[PDB]
């Protein structure tokens, strides 16, 4: 009938800790990329892309992928790096993916 906007999600965020050994996080994209919705939609937009991290791609898909299985915390199968983090880590302009696009 009529297109209605959506609020902001909150609770937890599944993403690789920004600091771990690049090579370590890199293992994510490699694995996740073997899922389907991982490789491809990992294209940056420009908002926070730069600087762009290695496992950045994995962090992107982590949004949909996480909600692809069952939007559960166990949806994180990337690695011991990409997992549910504390409250919204987004300090501001840079918003972390919580699942919603």
């Amino acid at each position: 009938a009529t297109p209605t906007p959506t609020p902001k999600a909150a609770g937890s965020w599944c993403v690789p800790k920004p600091g771990v050994s690049d090579d370590q996080l890199t293992g994510n994209i490699n694995y996740a990329c073997s899922q389907g919705i991982d490789c491809g939609p990992i294209q940056p937009g420009g908002a926070c892309f730069e600087p762009n991290t290695v496992k950045a791609h994995a962090a992107y898909v982590m949004n949909l992928y996480y909600q692809h299985a069952g939007r559960n915390s166990w949806n994180c199968d990337f690695s011991q790096t990409a997992t549910l983090t504390n409250t919204n880590p987004s300090y501001g302009a840079c918003n972390f993916p919580s699942g919603s696009n």
